[PDB]
């Protein structure tokens, strides 16, 4: 899957491997509650963050640790991190792919939402 | 400017006009303190957010109200907003341009940082 | 596969299906010779354009018919098409994935190259 | 202007200076005729390619020499160049700004069209 995060590296032209991703869900008290976490695989993908039943209606934040990624490569990047915040599953179940393309001073994200 | 935010609309091929932008600076208590706010002009640009002297070293969050923009056009977009979070002015004064390209299910941002 | 093309729609947050893709190899007269073609599937993907044996070193042009895609949705887009021109296999056989994210007035493309 | 091209570097967070830009107009033999050329300035901008009087209706190709740009920085990039092909002035005179954001394996381009 219901949630997949895919991260590519625009400098090297490869998947961005081992990028930490933390997901949060907005709580009733308007706090961000830790919902899930993982690291992208060798293919730059992170599957298994949640299940269909667990991925309930709500507002989610997907936080991608871009800074740690670039610093590990010896680069001081511009952004502290990259966040994607969206309402999910408010009109029935969907499969969400959050895709992110990274450069040291830039990132681009899109969502692919299907049945 | 020392800080400029520029927003374009990829559906219409024009500046994104009247987009609300809120800027915050991280406080000692690790809270986000309201730092500035404005709306993009007819050219999709927002100048005059701060001055050189006021734009001190720190971590800033630039929050772009993409959701209100799309909803006003009768579109239900994917993202709640678009945020850009970065350290600024920690190696001398700089001019920052935060540029953002918007589509209903996607945005792309880059920074241009000069002397 | 060694050549894969994937096309996403940034406005609707979906794969772009049935998009015409035409590939060319550069000739010693600087003319562009037809190499292969197809349309994207329901997942927005186009596989099987070529084989590891037909895909020798050269300069290739990948043309994606974005105009037809948009016009069918009732949209009059900016570009005639999106183009990706690159040298392939110059360092020995590789697998290429060309991704294109589409909006009426913008396109973004990236390449993942694997060995 | 009626034709402006602006090129940014997503890796360094700076304008891309001295980037060669070649424009062509499509001919009735489907051949590409030289229309105008130049290099970007220190602000990454190229103005004065053409006049409102030479810029009649037609299909134009804008070619940006991204390869030379990267190789000078010691980087072996993916693309031979970045291309933007579009119909112009078909609805009467307009002003076009073509923006390109560059990374070694990716480019993103958008158009702002004004009347
Ligand atoms: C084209 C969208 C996309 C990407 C990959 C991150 C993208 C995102 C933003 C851009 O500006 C360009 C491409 C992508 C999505 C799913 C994949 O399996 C592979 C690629
Ligand atoms: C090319 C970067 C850029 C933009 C405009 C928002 C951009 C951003 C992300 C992309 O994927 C493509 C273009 C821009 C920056 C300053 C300007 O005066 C005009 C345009």
């Amino acid at each position: 899957c219901p949630l997949m995060v895919k991260v590519l590296d625009a400098v090297r032209g490869s998947p961005a491997i081992n990028v930490a991703v933390h997901v949060f869900r907005k709580a009733a008290d308007d706090t961000w509650e830790p919902f899930a976490s993982g690291k992208t695989s060798e293919s730059g993908e992170l599957h298994g963050l949640t299940t269909e039943e667990e991925f309930v209606e709500g507002i989610y934040k997907v936080e991608i640790d871009t800074k740690s990624y670039w610093k590990a490569l010896g680069i001081s990047p511009f952004h502290e991190h990259a966040e994607v915040v969206f309402t999910a599953n408010d009109s029935g179940p969907r499969r969400y792919t959050i895709a992110a393309l990274l450069s040291p001073y830039s990132y681009s994200t899109t969502a692919v939402v299907t049945n």
